[PDB]
């Protein structure tokens, strides 16, 4: 299991429960030094716990696929909640056995629904620490009104930052203060798949993509991303997903 508390956080502390969150998760092999996930495991192996803990000492457990790194649900005391999903259905087999309540979610996982039944799109929803403190404990005290929202943080707070060394660097610098994410961080998010497919063509491709992604920097300029080469390929992805796990 791998947990985080926030009482006392630091970028550091954090930096320090991403790696340890990366770690947890087994690896077929590596192309071009970055992990490739497994394509598929007994469900024995298949999910691993977080356990996250607010400033007011409120903790949930989250269970997460380590194909995907996809968040299935999370339990909060004796209830669990799942998303309404094939995936989320097949992990209640094996976590969170021992509670007394499960909850069905009315939504899938994808942000698309996520977004919809927040109100809100993920630019205008603020991360960082005191963030997550939040959405923690909406979470706890689950209100069906504001959950939604509450689990884009949560998402974008774990396995996105798992994903990619920026959005864990952006993430962990906000100690005490709140941020809009860029469409930098929304266009990765976005891509996360893409990207994997391509960087495992490249390995039989002399390093050269078989088609060309395109991703928002900075400077918010589209840029087109075709090798591995690439600063985002060198210097910021940090898991690949199967080619066989989107297909
Ligand atoms: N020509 C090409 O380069 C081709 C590429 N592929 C690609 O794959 C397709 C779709 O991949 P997609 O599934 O969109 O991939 P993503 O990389 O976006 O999905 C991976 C992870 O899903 C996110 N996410 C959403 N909800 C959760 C949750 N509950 N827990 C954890 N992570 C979450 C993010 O993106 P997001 O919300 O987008 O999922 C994220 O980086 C594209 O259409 C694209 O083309 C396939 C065929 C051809």
């Amino acid at each position: 299991d791998v947990s985080f508390r926030l009482s006392g956080a630091t970028s550091s502390s954090y930096g320090v429960f991403i790696s340890n969150l990366r770690k947890a998760l087994p690896n077929e092999r590596k192309l071009y030094d970055i992990p490739l996930l497994r394509s598929s495991l007994p469900g024995s192996q298949r999910y691993a716990l977080i356990h996250l803990t607010n400033y007011a000492d409120e903790t949930i457990s989250v269970a997460i696929d380590v194909t995907n790194v996809y968040i299935m649900g999370y339990r909060a005391g004796d209830t669990s909640y799942f998303f309404n999903e094939a995936s989320a259905t097949e992990a209640a087999k094996y976590v969170f056995k021992d509670a007394m309540r499960k909850v069905t979610l009315p939504y899938s996982g994808n942000y698309e629904r996520l977004q919809t039944a927040a109100g809100k799109i993920r630019e205008n929803i603020p991360l960082g620490l005191p963030a997550l403190d939040s959405a923690i404990t909406t979470l706890f005290y689950y209100n069906a009104n504001s959950a939604a929202s509450a689990l884009m943080v949560l998402i974008q707070s774990t396995s996105e930052a798992a994903r990619y060394k920026f959005i864990e660097q952006q993430i962990g610098k906000r100690v005490d203060k709140t941020f809009l994410p860029s469409l930098a961080i929304i266009s990765l998010e976005n891509s996360w798949s893409a990207l994997s497919k391509q960087i495992q063509i490249a390995s039989t491709n002399n390093g050269q993509f078989e088609s060309p992604v395109v991703l928002i920097n900075a400077q918010n300029q589209r840029v087109t991303i075709t090798n591995v080469d690439a600063g985002v390929v060198t210097s910021n992805i940090a898991l690949l997903l199967n080619r066989n796990n989107m297909a």
